[PDB]
DNA sequence: AGTAACCAATAAATGGTATTTAAAATGCAAATTATCAGGCGTACCCTCTTTGCGAATTCGCGGCAGCGG
């Protein structure tokens, strides 16, 4: 479908649109996993 | 109201060759103050959205393209 949109801004927004937000639970989940990795090392 | 240029003489006529004198002044490189230029950090919560709107009704020409026997 790509209409050869050479505009880099369009490519950036198209790439970033895929990943979806998640709040109040993930942040805690990922922070815990980061601290766990650091504690392991 | 007194002739000399006679021959010695006198040092003054210069402008030229230098190791000095130390005082100055003139530069020189430190110490020692001001001020400028970087780095870091900030805990309520905030989540694609802004754009260009059109190097702006050109036009004529060419040719490298996709569809098609």
């Amino acid at each position: 479908e790509i209409g050869r949109t050479t505009d880099p801004v369009r490519m950036y927004m198209r790439e970033m649109g895929t990943v979806e937000l998640l709040t109040r639970e993930g942040e805690i989940d990922i922070a815990k996993r980061i601290e766990d990795g650091i504690n392991q090392v």
